[PDB]
């Protein structure tokens, strides 16, 4: 079991060019894919989910070359939806928007495709996704466990009125959006009941209009759209940096600074994540922000009690910088936590209180009393990159912190360390 230790940071302070947003880089990917033209995508992040769905793409036959820093790539887009027979399977290790997006784009005409990933992918629900493809006529197998990955996918999407949950996951529904405007025939995407992470679809919106196609949301009810359609390449295109990376050098600033500046993003992006710094401001930490950045600076640190449904990853982030806070904090409206790399609410209580903090563990929510002062801990990091990002800021104490398996970082953040250790400071 590979470990590493962080000794205490007195001070941090500086600025971070942040890695490309995961989100919009696997959208980007297989949006260039299916698109009409040569796209040239830049600051792409380089890490597992990007990699898994790289591959996923060569597997397919795409032909794309990446810079040797792997930011840069030069997609040669298929002009259609892509194509694999012979129950060709495509390891899409624990990458959520990897796997939600092709898992709707590959069920357009005729297919023979298997995907697959890590265990815990294995038990991450995808029936809600499954079902609404169905209705719109696609024929999806489940391998395994009913209402799981791995899928047999054979085709048949043709479009029509689907209706989709969208309770547990907003991915299943950016995956029939982005699916749908290649389908034959128009749709009508009706959401059941409650939408949970909005902020997505949003995301997802946006990428889809700059590779040229717009649908009409009715109020996030309803969303009617136009078969028929073609992705366009819009030539050469910028991933924003990622704010959801972000946020643990703004939370550390929050907590131990000085003042930490990233890049890459600003009050322009498209990633709810970028509130994450509304929450800081509400804690008592300033914010500026810029065209290209956001920065936090050290003011005070007081709990809060917030709904954080809109910024699920991000609210990670708040529950570890909670220990530093007066106060008790309380996380609400984060259920899907349960079911995302790792179930996070299990995880995030039980290694907050290895540290001293007395933790209620709600069913979808969290309520955080932070000790007196914290103590060390060896923590457990469930193969989640954000259990070992979000408790690396223990060590903004007194107390060193040992992380294990801290390359499970790699799954969106590769260079973590070394950039947390950028802004660390002695004096
Ligand atoms: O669409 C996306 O890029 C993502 C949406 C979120 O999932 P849920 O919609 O299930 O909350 C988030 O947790 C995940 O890391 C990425």
């Amino acid at each position: 079991m590979e470990s590493l230790t962080l000794q205490p940071i007195a001070r941090v302070d500086g600025t971070i060019n942040l890695p490309g947003s995961k989100s919009v880089s696997n959208r980007a990917l297989l949006l260039a894919a299916l698109a009409h033209g040569k796209t040239v995508l830049t600051n792409l992040l380089d890490s597992d989910d990007v990699r898994h769905m790289l591959n996923a793409l060569t597997a397919l036959g795409v032909s794309y070359t990446l810079s040797a820093d792997r930011t840069r790539c030069e997609i040669i887009g298929n002009g259609g939806p892509l194509h694999a027979e012979g129950a060709l399977e495509l390891f899409l290790g624990n990458a959520g928007i990897a796997m939600r997006p092709l898992a709707a784009a590959l069920c357009l005409g005729s297919n023979d495709i298997v995907l697959t990933g890590e265990p815990r992918m294995k038990e991450r629900p995808i029936g809600h996704l499954v079902d609404a493809l169905r209705l719109g006529g696609a024929k999806i197998t489940y391998l395994e466990q009913e209402n799981y990955p791995p899928l047999r996918l054979q085709g048949g999407f043709t479009g029509g009125n689907v209706d989709v949950d969208g309770s547990v996951s907003s991915q299943f529904l950016t995956a029939l959006l982005m699916t749908a405007p290649l389908a034959p025939e128009d749709t009508v995407i009706r959401i059941k009941g409650d939408l949970v992470s909005k902020p997505y679809i949003d995301i997802t919106l946006n990428l889809m209009k700059t590779f040229g196609v717009e649908i009409e949301n009715q109020h996030y009810q309803q969303f009617v759209v136009k078969g028929g359609q073609s992705y366009q390449s819009p030539g050469t295109y910028l991933v924003e940096g990622d704010a959801s990376s972000a946020s643990y050098f703004l939370a550390a600033a929050a907590i131990k600074g000085g003042t930490v500046k990233v890049t890459g993003i600003g009050r322009n992006s498209m990633q709810g994540d970028i509130r994450f710094a509304d929450v800081l401001e509400k804690m008592g930490a300033t914010i500026c922000w810029g065209d290209d950045y956001i920065s936090c600076t050290r003011g005070e640190l007081n709990a809060i009690d917030m709904d954080m449904n809109h910024i699920p990853d991000a609210a990670m982030t708040i529950a570890t910088a909670a220990l530093f806070a007066k106060g008790t904090t309380t996380l609400r409206n984060i259920y899907n936590w349960r079911v995302k790399e790792t179930d996070r609410l299990f995880a995030m209580a039980t290694e907050l209180r290895k540290v001293g903090a007395e933790v209620e563990e709600g069913h979808d929510y969290i309520r955080i009393t932070p000790p007196e002062k914290l103590n060390f801990a060896e923590i457990a990091t469930y193969n989640d990159h954000r259990m070992a990002m979000c408790f690396s800021l223990v060590a903004l104490s007194d107390t060193p912190v040992t992380i294990l398996d801290p390359k499970c970082t790699a799954k969106t953040f590769p260079d973590y360390f070394e950039q947390l250790a950028r802004i660390s400071q002695a004096a």
